[PDB]
């Protein structure tokens, strides 16, 4: 079965993402063509990490996600070893040179306050949160939010862009009540 929001992905997002949010959902267990507002959702918070490790300087970030688990834990672990860094409970999605602080991005379709919450909760006190909004808003640990304003601006154009094709497709409302 050839879902629309399969092949509204596959346009949407350039190819390396959507291969690397393949390899992801497979590796986890879960099907893009079953599973396909998740196929969504995993190549848009692909695409919010690498526009997020892009708003740095040169070698600000190293970027975690993305990656398949072993090596991902591998450079944590080396991370951790050269700059004297709790080893995070979970995977994090970056790390900050600059900052020396692993870094969680969080893209939500309901209201930040939750996410941030549900995200705080589960993740371990080391780690930096960052969650952005398919409507606009944005929650950072400690109101730090890590780029300047044009950077995390660019983030927030994008989301919401891709919700407006998404509804523009009638799909839009399918994928708010799926998270
Ligand atoms: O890195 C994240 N997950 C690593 C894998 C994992 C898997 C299970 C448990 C813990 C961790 C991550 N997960 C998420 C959200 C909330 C926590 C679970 N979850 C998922 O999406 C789980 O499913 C997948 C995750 C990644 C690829 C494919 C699938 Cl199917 N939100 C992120 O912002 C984020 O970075
Ligand atoms: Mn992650
Ligand atoms: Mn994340």
């Amino acid at each position: 079965r050839g879902s629309h929001m399969e092949d509204f992905v596959r346009q949407c997002f350039n190819p390396m993402i959507v291969e690397l949010a393949e390899k992801a959902m497979k590796e986890y267990g879960e099907d893009p063509k079953i599973e396909t507002n998740k196929f969504a959702a995993i190549c848009t918070h692909l695409e919010v990490c690498f526009m997020y490790s892009d708003g740095g300087s040169k070698h600000r970030f190293e970027i975690i996600e993305g990656r398949d688990r072993i090596m991902a834990w591998t450079v944590v672990n080396s991370i951790c070893n050269t700059t004297g860094v709790e080893k995070p409970k979970f995977l994090p999605d970056l790390y900050d040179y600059k900052e020396n602080r692993f870094i969680e991005i969080g893209v939500t379709r309901r209201e930040v306050h939750i996410y941030y919450l549900e995200k705080a909760n589960k993740i371990s006190e080391k780690t930096h949160i960052h969650i952005f909004s398919f409507t606009g808003e944005e929650m950072a640990t400690k109101a730090d939010y890590t780029l300047d304003e044009e950077s995390r601006a660019r983030i927030k154009t994008r989301l919401f862009t891709i919700r407006q094709e998404m509804a523009s497709r009638s799909l839009w409302d399918s994928f708010r009540q799926s998270e």
